[PDB]
């Protein structure tokens, strides 16, 4: 039941059965033709001792071991291969997802734990498949063949004396609990010492302060006693535990193989029989800790399943919506959004707001207002649940996420370079058309260009592949660059200009706001001396707008105090 | 001749010998013991084939072992118990240096890495001591006493034919070699692969905005493909890896155990002989394992020793001299002083101030330039190479400056809650707590009491393990008023944070204004909170010292052109 959508999820990368399941039956046709090592052996024994027949059956005894080899080889490739098959179309896929699917909320959850996901999880997937499921088939016909051939092969008294051999040996695992469970407390007591003394020796300063070592050191005196009590007890403990599994076993091969001496000495004609018999000790011997390694990754890998059909579902919407793309010049409008992430917590609630065609608008608010999420409405990356976006006769809801989103230019205040070369930044966003070499011209209205001019390569400049070798206020002049060449629309920006110190600050007006003062533009603030520009502003407290018009007639009107407060003691 | 420093180490703490030689005697006893019986399982074999007589010895074997197992028990329990007897002691003699050896500069290297050095590498020595060593010891004898067994016990065939197993397989070694480094490539594509997304995934915005998921996603395509094309070559390596195991390790079986089968079949009376064998190779097979973890386990023991040593060599020995400190209450002048570091690297250079037996006396300068290297000068954390402090000259420094410290009043950002109670602080200051019997209704006069009057119990009222529950001004005004209750003659203050600002430092500094009246202080907290509370300042820059009266007459003189800088940025 539950390895139903294991199976589905294999069945999502068809290229599967056709060579795994030869994969299986070949590896079946190793073990198979492994069990039958020990009877080559046991006819040997008695070969040698005469002659001539020993040496024709040393013969044969190798080649049955070569194809032996030779075949699993063979095997376990073609299932190897075929399980990086299986996994890299499956990556595939989880990617196809977790950059088509996510709508940047759903994304807000855990970026770590998701990338995580596609990269120990597929692990586990192929430790499955690869080994773990060909390891349980393999050990379970082993143990099967080598159960019925010591059954057929003696008079189930061998086989007797060695099965109760594990019925007495089961007690052996309470001794390792116990082990295990004194260690673990040994350890933990060891971190509690460690965290007495961690806590102790950074505060040397107020230890030296008074003389107060006499007492000081009297407590790490009561420490390493504790852990020198504890430790008494595991050594007794230990001084019960260490000869026990050395003991135990001793009589296991004693009660085992010196039987078959028996067998050897005056019971049967067991002289080749004990060979054989301990070659198939050793072919039951390796199996187990498979097929138990087998049977506790099967409920991390089902888990692991489970994570990758959970993260599979959904998908966004780009198409769904439509294509009624157009000028996209008209003036937008905001009327009762009322939604923050989930439809009873109302972050934001009966907002409406005006923002007319190439008119600057500008956002002012508290940090724990609403503005970020006003911000991202405007972008279209929340689905609105009751409140309406206007434009000509209602056409967002069908504005071609795809088209509407070329449209729109963004930046931000974090700045954060795309790892890798400059020319991965100098062309992105440029699909559909190359442009040739018209960029540097397209840099150089910007203004980039002549500040890029630096010029160590104009393509081997790479920003590095953690991006760090670039200063936090350069990528403004390159963002407003790409955003110009191809997306001369609707600019988005969020407070990019904060940290500039006024010199870099007036570097990236002059060229910003000299080129495309003439289209519309969203700005997220965080200080006044960039809402002062602005034509409009719009005031965002408790979840709700307050403040609408110019900057002036609105900090005459409503902004007064409300505002000066708050814009001076982050000035203060 | 590297083993003689760990050999003195051992001997620091006595306790050794009388019962370690024994431990290691009853080790070997019983490995010559368990070496015994095999011997013994053979004639119990053909005593099998005899019947009666084999029930009779089959008892005697259990006594070999029980004895076996038994004395083993009261081996390694001497081995390992007496073995904490030295740790134990050991981590004594290092807490009895960790707090009397380091003078404040010693203990600024660092802080993790001796509570490392104290616990970690202890264990290590421990382990060396209590398994390894007689792992090591048990082994070699193991081992040898196998060989000469197998020697005079089998004529130079089923020996030799033994250890010729080990020429072949050491070029599994090789092969191992290979699988570890293409494994190790793998997790180092796939880190390559996580740190891509782990770029990527949080960029998603960006990534949506510009609708170039369509590139994007190609970058995951060469990514997962770059890793299946490493999985296949892994897998094709992984199919040469596999079966020859299971190849080179199988003949080697057949090679050996069907060898003695012709033993067995016409060779020899080696019926009881070949358990007897197949017995000796476990026996042998199990020490190779110890003898190597032993030998890998030396050199880290080795460093072990060397960073102990090291550790341990020099002490603080302010401790016992100096003598005659009486009053603490005479002028104290500073001249001629200059230390930082090292003699090339002087932070500090001839610097002279005069505090006398004034109100208070306050270190103003920029972050680094040497307020905060004075403080601790003042009060003896560093020992300078530098003029003498006419304190006398501290008498010529032969006060008792050890027990002088028993007049710090400091101040800090504090939280420096040792241990977990009220109660334990005051257990603290058990220095002098002869009169302990009256020091609570002082605490009540230090203001203090009133604001801790808020108890749940006030007699075991915990404070929480590295104090995470208590306000920032309850633990100023708790440490002050500890402080001023027995040795108030001298304060030291630092104050580098002002989130509680208004109340706390308001509250701390009315009590301890009241508080000492009449006595001497040391002040840097602030620009003027400071000078206001105290009335006098000094100034520090690049080293140098200056300042002769109250602030005015200061800015005046010096702080013109400079003060007002620093006031800018702090009220920034
Ligand atoms: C005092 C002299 N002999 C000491 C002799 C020992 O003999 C052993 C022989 C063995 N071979 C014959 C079947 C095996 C497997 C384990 C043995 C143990 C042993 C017991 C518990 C855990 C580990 C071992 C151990 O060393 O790990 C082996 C997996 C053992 C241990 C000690 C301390
Ligand atoms: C392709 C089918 N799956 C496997 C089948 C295998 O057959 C093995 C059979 C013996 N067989 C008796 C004929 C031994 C001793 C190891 C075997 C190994 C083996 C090889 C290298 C290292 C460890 C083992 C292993 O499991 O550890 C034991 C040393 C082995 C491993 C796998 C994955």
């Amino acid at each position: 039941s539950k390895l139903k959508p294991f199976f589905a999820l294999v069945r999502r990368t068809n290229p599967s059965y056709g060579k795994l399941a030869f994969a299986l039956a070949l590896s079946v046709v190793t073990t198979l033709v492994s069990l039958l090592i020990p009877l080559l052996t046991k006819q040997l024994v008695d070969g040698f001792s005469m002659s001539n027949l020993s040496g024709t059956q040393i013969g044969l005894i190798a080649l049955v071991f070569f194809v032996q080899a030779g075949l699993s080889a063979y095997a376990t490739y073609a299932l190897n291969y075929n399980g990086q098959k299986i996994i890299s179309g499956l990556r595939e896929l989880l990617w196809k997802k977790l950059i088509k699917l996510p709508v940047s909320y759903f994304d807000t959850n855990a970026s770590g734990e998701t990338v995580s996901r596609v990269t120990n999880d597929t692990m586990v997937v192929k430790e499955l498949i690869t080994t773990h499921i060909s390891g349980f088939i393999t050990g379970i016909i082993s143990v099967i063949g080598s159960l019925t051939i010591l059954f057929i092969m003696n008079w189930k008294l061998t086989l007797l004396v060695l099965v109760v051999v594990p019925l007495a040996a089961l007690i052996l695992v309470p001794i390792g609990r116990k082990m295990f469970s004194i260690s673990r407390e040994t350890q933990d007591e060891t971190a509690r010492f460690t965290g007495l003394l961690n806590q102790i020796l950074p505060e040397i300063r107020l230890v030296k302060a008074s003389n107060a070592e006499d007492v000081e050191y009297g407590r790490g005196k009561m420490g390493i006693s504790s852990l020198f009590k504890l430790g008494v007890r595991e050594a007794k403990v230990q001084s019960l535990v260490g000869p026990l599994i050395s003991l135990v076993l001793m009589a296991a091969l004693v009660a085992v193989i010196g039987y078959g001496g028996m067998q050897v000495s005056s019971g049967e004609l067991t002289a080749g029989a004990l060979v054989a018999f301990i070659l198939y000790l050793f072919q039951i011997i390796m199996p187990m800790g498979q097929i138990t390694t087998f049977f506790t990754q099967l409920q991390k890998s089902i888990g692991a399943t489970e994570r990758m059909i959970e993260i599979l579902a959904e998908e966004e919407e780009d198409t769904v919506t439509g294509k009624q793309i157009e000028n996209a010049h008209l003036p937008i409008q905001l009327d009762r959004v009322s939604f923050g992430y989930k439809p009873d917590q109302l972050i934001l609630k009966e907002v409406s707001a005006v923002i007319e065609a190439g008119k600057v608008t500008a956002i002012v608010g508290p940090s724990g207002g609403g503005k970020t999420t006003l911000f991202k409405l405007l972008e279209r990356f929340y689905s609105p649940t009751a409140g309406t976006i206007r434009l000509g006769d209602e056409p967002v809801d069908t504005y071609s996420l795809e088209s509407w989103r070329e449209h729109i230019g963004y930046v931000s205040q974090e700045s954060p370079l795309m790892s890798g070369t400059i020319r991965e930044n100098i062309c992105y966003g440029l699909e559909r058309d190359v442009t040739d070499a018209e960029i540097e011209k397209a840099a150089e209205m910007a203004y980039a260009l002549n500040f890029i001019k630096e010029l160590p390569n104009q393509f081997d400049t790479e920003v590095g592949e953690r991006g760090i070798m670039l200063s936090g206020g350069q990528r403004q002049r390159i963002a407003i660059a790409r955003a110009l060449l191809r997306n001369p629309s609707i600019l988005m920006l969020d407070a990019a200009t904060s940290s500039l110190d006024s010199q870099s600050e007036k570097s990236v007006q002059q060229a910003l706001e000299v080129l495309m003062e003439g289209r519309t533009t969203i700005v997220i603030a965080h200080r006044l001396s960039t809402v002062v520009d602005a034509d409009q502003l719009l005031f965002v407290e408790k979840g709700e707008i307050t403040g609408r018009g110019t900057h002036h007639e609105l900090m005459a009107s409503h902004g007064l105090y409300r505002d000066f407060a708050e814009q001076q003691l982050k000035m203060n």
